[PDB]
RNA sequence: UAUAUAGGCGUCUGGGGGGAACGCGGGGAAGUGAAACAUCUCAGUACCCGUAGGAAGAGAAAACAAAAUGUGAUUCCGUG
RNA sequence: CUGCUGUGAAUCUGCCGGGACCACCCGGUAAGCCUGAAUACUUCCCAGUGACCGAUAGCGGAUUAGUACCGUGAGGGAAU
RNA sequence: AGCGAAAGCGAGUCUGAAUAGGGCGUAUCCACACAAGAGUGUGUGGUGUAGUGGUGUGUUCUGGACCCGAAGCGGAGUGAUCUACCCAUGGCCAGGGUGAAGCGCGGGUAAGACCGCGUGGAGGCCCGAACCCACUUAGGUUGAAGACUGAGGGGAUGAGCUGUGGGUAGGGGUGAAAGGCCAAUCAAACUCCGUGAUAGCUGGUUCUCCCCGAAAUGCAUUUAGGUGCAGCGUCGCAUGUUUCUUGCCGGAGGUAGAGCUACUGGAUGGCCGAUGGGCCCCACAGGGUUACUGACGUCAGCCAAACUCCGAAUGCCGGU
RNA sequence: GUCAGGUAGAGAAUACUAAGGCGUACGAGUGAACUAUGGUUAAGGAACUCGGCAAAAUGCCCCCGUAACUUCGGGAGAAG
RNA sequence: AAAACACAGGUCCGUGCGAAGUCGCAAGACGAUGUAUACGGACUGACGCCUGCCCGGUGCUGGAAGGUUAAGAGGACCCGUUAACUCCCUUUGGGGGUGAAGCGGAGAAUUUAAGCCCCAGUAAACGGCGGUGGUAACUAUAACAUCCUAAGGUAGCGAAAUUCCUUGUCGGGUAAGUUCCGACCUGCACGAAUGGCGUAACGACUUCUCAACUGUCUCAACCAUAGACUCGGCGAAAUUGCACUACGAGUAAAGAUGCUCGUUACGCGCGGCAGGACGAAAAGACCCCGGGACCUUCACUACAACUUGGUAUUGGUGCUCGAUACGGUUUGUGUAGGAUAGGUGGGAGACUGUGAAGCUCACACGCCAGUGUGGGUGGAGUCGUUGUUGAAAUACCACUCUGAUCGUAUUGGGCCUCUAACCUCGGACCGUAUAUCCGGUUCAGGGACAGUGCCUGGUGGGUAGUUUAACUGGGGCGGUUGCCUCCUAAAAUGUAACGGAGGCGCCCAAAGGUUCCCUCAACCUGGACGGCAAUCAGGUGUUGAGUGUAAGUGCACAAGGGAGCUUGACUGCGAGACGGACAUGUCGAGCAGGGACGAAAGUCGGGACUAGUGAUCCGGCACCUCUGAGUGGAAGGGGUGUCGCUCAACGGAUAAAAGGUACCCCGGGGAUAACAGGCUGAUCUUCCCCAAGAGUCCAUAUCGACGGGAUGGUUUGGCACCUCGAUGUCGGCUCGUCGCAUCCUGGGGCUGGAGCAGGUCCCAAGGGUUGGGCUGUUCGCCCAUUAAAGCGGCACGCG
C-alpha cells in the first residue's frame, strides 16, 4: 500500500516529492498511459510509471522554468558577460545559466549552505555566505559584473537597488522579478497568501518601476512568467536598463505595465 | 345462473350464566438458589385459558421379564 | 413416548419392543371404541370431639362486619 | 467379611514377574514358642467379638426456620373526573388607538414608476379590564392554604381562553421536549397476587444461681466489616506427669559487640615512587631536570541492614 | 352560564352610591421591646448593595415637535 | 420562563400508491377520501452575503470477474453384524483369516444463495484539515529546499456565552475601572447548515452607562393598624432516660450543667435575646462499602424485526446443457514384416452380379507412413498356421477399453412460455329494502412467481437479561497479584508494610550416568608479528578463577577443566522421616527385574543445590487379561501411560461479559474522605546562638552569609481519635470578647542622633484605629484623608 507520488520519488523519476505533485497534477507519471487519476494512489512497485519525457529535464529546481521562459521573451547573451544572481543558493537560476554556457556566474543565500551538490564542483561557481542582503559588495563579487537577475522572497526588492545599480557597468543589462503579494508593506500580504488583484500587481509594478526610475534605470519591456508558485504566486519579470532607444520612463512604463497584467498570465 | 348452491320462510329441540375444593388438556413467569451470572434452579410453581364429574383421568398388552416349563388391564399406597 | 414439517411400506416364512446398531431368541399384536371398585376434595346439611382460643386472643367480623370509614377505581378496612 | 475399577477371589485381597515389599481388612486382650533388637513380626493355642428399635437432649438438612426491615422483579387487573395531546359540538373576549390591501380622484409619466388626498377596515398589530398566566418582591413557612396572599408583572381577535361529551394505558400513552405529565406519587403509575421476595447489612431476642472460660492470630478466599480450616474455651471418654519450673549435661547458630593486613565496598592524612606529563642536549634513540598527575605498595586512625578472621547473654532442641 | 340602576368616566376600570344584601360566629383593654402592613420625613442624593433589590419617580387630554438606524412597515407615545 | 423548545425559510434522504412510515399476531387502521408543487424522516432555523479542503475510517447507495461461506442435493472410501466358507488344533468343539447381500454408523470429492472481502459514488452523511533546516524592511507581520498524509484551514470572525495563562496590551470612561466599550492577535482549546459573519423590529432575557427620583444609604425619628403584652372563655403541638440542670482552669471517646480543684450563687416566677444544651426535624442526599434501577455502546448472550437459499402448497408443453441404461460407424506410428500386432472364445473356410475389384470424393484419423464405408464408373475376385512376426487375419458369429457420434427409456440445472393452482383494495352483478363489510358468480389482469408453513445462513442496542476483581494510610489515577534468592528478621523455625534489591515462566542428548586424569585467576621474567594484553617457556600463586542461568549456601578432597564408553533423563516398590489449616510439596537407605560404567569396591530412579509452573471438571490418543442392559458381538464405559488451560486476578466464581448516572434510589459506616475539633510540627510563623563579612577604619549604629537551637499553633500538610439514626459550608452585616507578637497616643536606652525627622531595641493593652472605586471577593490594586488607618484567637467567633 505504497502512495503513487512514493512509488515514483523512490525509482529517481523526480527528487523531490513536490515535483512528485507536479508530474501528478498534468499526469505525467503514471500506469498504462492517462493523467495520474489522484495524487492519493495505492499502486504495486511492480507496475510501470512513465512520464512527460521532458528531453530539457536538466534542472535542479523550479526557478529554471520562470528563467527559461524570461528568456523566451528576451534572448540576451549571457556567454562574454560576467552575470550576478540576488541568491537563490539552489541552483533555480544559475544552473541555468550554466546551461546557458554562462563565463562565470556568482550567487547568495540567507547565510546556508544548501545548493546541490552538483553546482559545488564547476569552477566557475562562487558561492558566498550571505555578506549582505541590500547593498551588496561591488568588488568582493570578484570585480564588475554585466548582468544582475533579481530572485527576492520575503523582502520588497527595492533597497537593493542602489548596489545592484552599482554592481554592474555603464552599459548594463538587468531582469528583476517582481513578485506582486510582496512589494506590498510586510504584513500587508495578500488574502490568504494569494493574490487575484490586477490592481494590487500594478500598484507593486509601479512602485518597482518609479524606484529603478529614481536612479535613472528604465524599464525595457515585461514578461509574465509561465509557472508560478503552486498554490499561486504569479510572477512579471521587467526588464532595467539606463541607455537604449527603448527609454521608457515617461508615458510607455504605465502602456507596458498594462500589457504585463493584460498578458499576464 | 342453467345443474344448483349461498341464502330466505316456518315449526321443533337444545345452548348461554353461577359455583369453595378436588379432575383433565393446554399456555406459562419472576423474586430466589447457584455466596456474581447466562446453562441450571425456583418450577411446570404462581397466574392464565378450555372443559368436566360426582369423582375424574387411566384401563384390558403391538407390557414386563430374562433363558425362570416367569408375571399377566388400569389406578392408588409402602418399599426399592 | 411425543408435536410441527418433509418423505413414506407391508397383512403373518408380516410388523413392533427387549437403552445406538446387527444376527439369533423371547414377549406382543399399533394405527377403532367403551368400562365398575380400590384414589382426591368439601360450597352446603346433620351429629359430635378437643392436655384448642377466651374479647389487643380466636375468623377481618362474640357488638351496625366486609359494616362505618378511606379510595375515581381495582381495592384497603376498623373499634365496640 | 473383606479386598478389588471390575471380572473375581475370600481371612483374605489388590498391585506385581515376585513365598517381595506396601495398601486396606482380619473386635480386643493373654500366653507359649520360632525369628530379628530396623522401631517388632510370624505362628500355635486361648478369651471370645454388639447391634438394633422406641424415646429425652444438643447440633444439623429441607422447609418463611429466632423475630423485624428495603430500593426493587414478575403475573393478572384498575385508572385520562388531576394532567398531556387530540376529536365533536357550543360560549366568551369592557373600552380606546393604529390605519394594510382594494376601490376612487388628481398630479407626474411616449406609456410607467410613484406621490398627495379620500373612502377602506387588515393584522399570531398597539394600550388596556373580564379571562388566562406566573416575572419580581415581601409575608406565610406545627400556614388561612400539602404551593397560597399583598404589591407590582406578561398575553389579552389568537399557535387565544373556556363548558359539555368523548379517545389514547404502563416499557405503554402523550409531550412547541423540562425525563415533563399520566388522580397531592413517575429514569417506568397504582392495586392484588408470587410473598413471610431477598439483604455477607442495621436492629431486637424475655427468669435465676453454680463451675470453667476466650479471640481480635496463621492459611486460603470475586477475598479484605463475610466464610472455611488451623490456633485458643467448654463438656465427655482414654492415658497419667507425659505438662511446667530449677540445677547439671549434650548440641546448632552468626544477633549485640567487635574487627577488618580476613573478604566485598566506602573512606582520612602522610611516605617512596612509577607508568603515563613537560623540558635540556636537541631525533620521536638514549640519558637526566621539573608544582608534574603522582599505578602499585606502605605507615597510622576509621566505617557498613543486605561486610565478617571473629563473637556472646538470652532463647531453642534433646537428656538427666 | 344568564341579568347589568345613578353620578363622574373612553370604559363591564376606578371613587361614591340605588335596589338588594351584609357587619361571617371569641371578645374587652392597653401610647413596652420586636415583627408585619400603611404614612411622613431637615440636609445630602446610590455615598447602599453581588446588583438602584425595594421604594420613589413618570402617568391623562389637547396643540406643537420628534433622532441615529431601517427590511421603508417602523424606530415613535422617540426625545422634548 | 431562559440564550433552551417551536417557528415561517433552507437542504438532504426515503415514497409510484390499500405508497413509504407508524399501531397490530393477523385482519384492519392512520397516512389520505391525499398521489411527487404530495406524504414521511433528519439536520438547520426570519432576512442579507456566503458556505472552502478531505470519500482514507464508519455508514448509505450501486456493481461483479474472483476468494469465502448454511441448510439442501450427492454418497466414492471406511466401520459394525453374518449366509458362506476355509484352515488347523484339540474332536462331538472353537478360534484364525476372507467374507456376498441386507440392515445400520460415520460420512470425502462434487454442486449451491445472500452476506463479507472486492471495486465505484456519496460530507446541508457520521467524520477529519501537518512540519522541519538555516532568513531579510529599522525585530517583526510564516507566503526560500525538502519529509508525511485522506487532505493539510478557505471566507469571515477572534482575550469571544469560547483565553488556562490573565486583572494580556493600547485607548475611552471614573477622583480611583478585575466588569464594560473599540481594537490588537500568543485562537491553551473559533470557523462555515451540530451553519460563519452581519442585521431593522421584538424581549418580565444577560451585561455596562447617564438623567430623574428617592429612608437603599449617611442615620435614623415619629404616627396608626394587626400581633406581641394584660383580663375573661375555650384550648393544642413537635419534643421528652433522668433531675432541687452555675462558672473558670483542667481531666476524659481528645470541645463536660452532671468528673477534679477552686470561685460564685436566698426560694418562685413574668417579659425579652438567642451563646450552649455537639438544640428539634429528616435510620447524611457529600464520601466509601453492598444492592438496585434506568441509560449507552464495535461488553456478553439471546430474541423481535428485516433478509438468503432449499423444500411443501406447485402444475403443462417447448427448447439448452448435464448424468444414467440401451442400440449401431469407430479406434490402436513399434522394431525380427505380404502389418497404421483392440483384448477375445470359436478359425478351413467368409467376402461377387442386393454390380467388389482397380478408378471419382467425402466421411475417419493422419506422427498425412497409409488404410474401412457409398454410389457414378468398375468386372466376376479377394483371403489362411500363409512366412517374419510374444499374440492373426486386417476372410466370419458373440463378448469388447480408447475414442469423434446420433437417437430412444429416466432424472436433474437453466431458459422462453402457458394456465389450471394461488393472488388482485381492477370492473360488474347477486345475497341485499338497507351495505366502500363479507361471501359468491363472472369479465380483466398477474402466475407457478409472490405470500405462507418447515429447515437454513446473514444483519440485528430495536428490545431483554446480565457481567464489568481485589489490595490501597478514604476512593480514584498509577503500581501490584503465582514462583525463586537475599536483607529487614532481634545467632533454632517462622515473622508484616504501596519496606530495601534482583531473578523465573527456561536451557543441555550433553551441560545426564559412570571410569580415570588435571588444577585455576592474577603477578614477575624471557620470546617476530603480538601492543598489559592472543599462543610458548620458567617461576611465584590454596583459592581472590570457574561453576548454563538471579541470589544465597557450597565446592580446590573438588561440585571447577579434559577424555573414554554409554542412556539410571529406568520398570515394580519403598523402612523411616522434613514441612505442613487442608490441598500441595520435599528427602530417603534398602529389595527385585533389566542395564551402563568400573579389574573390583561400587555409583547411577537427570543436571552443586533451592525458580523454569496450573487443582478439579471435561475431552483426545496408545496399550490392557475389565465391563458389555435377553444372548453373541458391537457402540459406550473402565483401568494404565500420556496429551489439551499468560485458567498470569497464577486454591483456577461462567464455556461465554464493557461503561454512564449531577435523574438517581435503598441498606450501612464516623470501620473511611470533605468542614471544624485533637495530636504532630516536615513546611509556616516569631525569636535566638556563632560571627565570615558589609558598614572609609569599626562584626555587633544598621544589616548580618555558612551552620546551629528553639517558641507559637495563623498556613500548606501528616494521622484518621469523636461526630455519616446529620457537628450546615466562603465572604459581607449585626454584636462583640480576649492576647500582645504596639498601628496611634504614653515612658525610655543606643545611634553612622547637630536641629527637623529618623533607624533599632526595651517598657507599656486605657482609649482610639475613616469613607470610597475596581472585584463575588478574603487577599489585593488604587482614590481622598487621618494621630493611626495593628496583627491575631474565639467551630478560619457569630445563618
Ligand atoms: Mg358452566
Ligand atoms: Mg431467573
Ligand atoms: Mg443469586
Ligand atoms: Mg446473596
Ligand atoms: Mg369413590
Ligand atoms: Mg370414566
Ligand atoms: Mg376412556
Ligand atoms: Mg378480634
Ligand atoms: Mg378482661
Ligand atoms: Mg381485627
Ligand atoms: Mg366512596
Ligand atoms: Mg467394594
Ligand atoms: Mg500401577
Ligand atoms: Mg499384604
Ligand atoms: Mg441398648
Ligand atoms: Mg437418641
Ligand atoms: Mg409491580
Ligand atoms: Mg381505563
Ligand atoms: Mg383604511
Ligand atoms: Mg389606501
Ligand atoms: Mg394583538
Ligand atoms: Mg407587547
Ligand atoms: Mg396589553
Ligand atoms: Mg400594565
Ligand atoms: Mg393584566
Ligand atoms: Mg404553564
Ligand atoms: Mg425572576
Ligand atoms: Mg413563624
Ligand atoms: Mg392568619
Ligand atoms: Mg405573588
Ligand atoms: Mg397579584
Ligand atoms: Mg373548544
Ligand atoms: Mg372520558
Ligand atoms: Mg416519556
Ligand atoms: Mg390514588
Ligand atoms: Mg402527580
Ligand atoms: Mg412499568
Ligand atoms: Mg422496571
Ligand atoms: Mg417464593
Ligand atoms: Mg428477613
Ligand atoms: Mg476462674
Ligand atoms: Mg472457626
Ligand atoms: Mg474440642
Ligand atoms: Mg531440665
Ligand atoms: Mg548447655
Ligand atoms: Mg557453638
Ligand atoms: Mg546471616
Ligand atoms: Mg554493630
Ligand atoms: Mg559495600
Ligand atoms: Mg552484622
Ligand atoms: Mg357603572
Ligand atoms: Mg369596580
Ligand atoms: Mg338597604
Ligand atoms: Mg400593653
Ligand atoms: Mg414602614
Ligand atoms: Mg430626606
Ligand atoms: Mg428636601
Ligand atoms: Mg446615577
Ligand atoms: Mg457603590
Ligand atoms: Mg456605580
Ligand atoms: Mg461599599
Ligand atoms: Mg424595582
Ligand atoms: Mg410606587
Ligand atoms: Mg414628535
Ligand atoms: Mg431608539
Ligand atoms: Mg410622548
Ligand atoms: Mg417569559
Ligand atoms: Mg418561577
Ligand atoms: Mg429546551
Ligand atoms: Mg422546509
Ligand atoms: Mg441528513
Ligand atoms: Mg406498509
Ligand atoms: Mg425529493
Ligand atoms: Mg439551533
Ligand atoms: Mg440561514
Ligand atoms: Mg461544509
Ligand atoms: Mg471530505
Ligand atoms: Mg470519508
Ligand atoms: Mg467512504
Ligand atoms: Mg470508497
Ligand atoms: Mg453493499
Ligand atoms: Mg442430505
Ligand atoms: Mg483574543
Ligand atoms: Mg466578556
Ligand atoms: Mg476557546
Ligand atoms: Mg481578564
Ligand atoms: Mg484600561
Ligand atoms: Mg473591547
Ligand atoms: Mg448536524
Ligand atoms: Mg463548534
Ligand atoms: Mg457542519
Ligand atoms: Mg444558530
Ligand atoms: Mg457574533
Ligand atoms: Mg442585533
Ligand atoms: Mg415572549
Ligand atoms: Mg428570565
Ligand atoms: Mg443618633
Ligand atoms: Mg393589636
Ligand atoms: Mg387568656
Ligand atoms: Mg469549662
Ligand atoms: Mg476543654
Ligand atoms: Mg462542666
Ligand atoms: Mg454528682
Ligand atoms: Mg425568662
Ligand atoms: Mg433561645
Ligand atoms: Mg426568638
Ligand atoms: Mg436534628
Ligand atoms: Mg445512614
Ligand atoms: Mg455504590
Ligand atoms: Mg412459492
Ligand atoms: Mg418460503
Ligand atoms: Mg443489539
Ligand atoms: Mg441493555
Ligand atoms: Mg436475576
Ligand atoms: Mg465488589
Ligand atoms: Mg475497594
Ligand atoms: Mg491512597
Ligand atoms: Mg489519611
Ligand atoms: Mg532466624
Ligand atoms: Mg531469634
Ligand atoms: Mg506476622
Ligand atoms: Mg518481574
Ligand atoms: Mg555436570
Ligand atoms: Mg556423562
Ligand atoms: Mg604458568
Ligand atoms: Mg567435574
Ligand atoms: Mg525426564
Ligand atoms: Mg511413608
Ligand atoms: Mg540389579
Ligand atoms: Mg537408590
Ligand atoms: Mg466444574
Ligand atoms: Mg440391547
Ligand atoms: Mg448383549
Ligand atoms: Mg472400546
Ligand atoms: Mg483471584
Ligand atoms: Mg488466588
Ligand atoms: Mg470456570
Ligand atoms: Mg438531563
Ligand atoms: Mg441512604
Ligand atoms: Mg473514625
Ligand atoms: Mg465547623
Ligand atoms: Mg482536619
Ligand atoms: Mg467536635
Ligand atoms: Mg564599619
Ligand atoms: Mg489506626
Ligand atoms: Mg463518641
Ligand atoms: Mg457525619
Ligand atoms: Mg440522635
Ligand atoms: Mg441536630
Ligand atoms: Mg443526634
Ligand atoms: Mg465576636
Ligand atoms: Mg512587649
Ligand atoms: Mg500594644
Ligand atoms: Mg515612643
Ligand atoms: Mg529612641
Ligand atoms: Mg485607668
Ligand atoms: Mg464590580
Ligand atoms: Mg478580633
Ligand atoms: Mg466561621
Ligand atoms: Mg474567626
Ligand atoms: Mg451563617
Ligand atoms: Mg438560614
Amino acid at each position: 500500500r505504497a502512495r503513487v507520488d512514493a512509488e515514483l520519488v523512490r525509482r529517481g523519476l523526480a527528487r523531490s516529492r513536490q515535483q512528485a505533485a507536479e508530474l501528478i497534477g498534468a499526469g505525467k507519471v503514471r500506469i498504462d498511459g492517462l493523467p495520474a487519476v489522484k495524487p492519493a494512489t495505492a499502486v504495486s512497485d511492480t507496475t510501470a510509471l512513465t512520464v512527460v519525457t521532458d528531453s530539457e529535464r536538466a534542472w535542479v529546481s523550479r526557478g529554471a522554468h520562470k528563467l527559461v521562459g524570461a528568456l523566451e521573451a528576451f534572448a540576451i547573451a549571457v556567454a562574454g558577460r560576467r552575470c550576478l544572481d540576488a541568491g537563490a543558493s539552489t541552483g533555480g537560476f544559475t544552473e541555468v545559466l550554466l546551461d546557458r554556457g554562462a563565463a562565470h556566474v556568482v550567487a547568495a543565500d540567507v547565510g546556508y549552505g544548501q545548493l546541490a551538490w552538483s553546482l559545488r564542483n564547476d569552477p566557475r561557481v562562487v558561492v558566498l555566505e550571505r555578506t549582505n542582503a541590500r547593498g551588496l559588495t561591488p568588488e568582493a563579487i570578484g570585480g564588475r559584473v554585466d548582468l544582475v537577475v533579481a530572485d527576492l522572497s520575503f523582502i520588497s526588492l527595492a533597497t537593493v537597488l542602489p548596489a545592484l545599480v552599482g554592481c554592474a557597468s555603464r552599459d548594463a543589462d538587468i531582469v528583476p522579478l517582481v513578485k506582486p503579494q510582496f512589494e506590498v508593506g510586510k504584513g500587508q500580504v495578500g488574502p490568504g497568501g494569494v493574490v487575484h488583484d490586477p490592481q494590487l500587481r500594478a500598484r507593486s509594478v509601479l512602485a518597482v518601476a518609479r524606484r529603478a526610475q529614481e536612479l535613472g534605470w528604465h524599464s525595457v519591456g515585461v514578461k509574465a512568467s509561465p509557472l508560478p508558485g503552486p498554490s499561486g504566486n504569479v510572477e512579471y519579470f521587467l526588464w532595467l536598463r539606463t541607455q537604449t532607444d527603448r527609454a521608457l520612463s515617461a508615458k510607455g512604463l504605465e502602456d507596458a505595465v498594462h500589457r504585463a497584467i493584460s498578458e499576464g498570465p
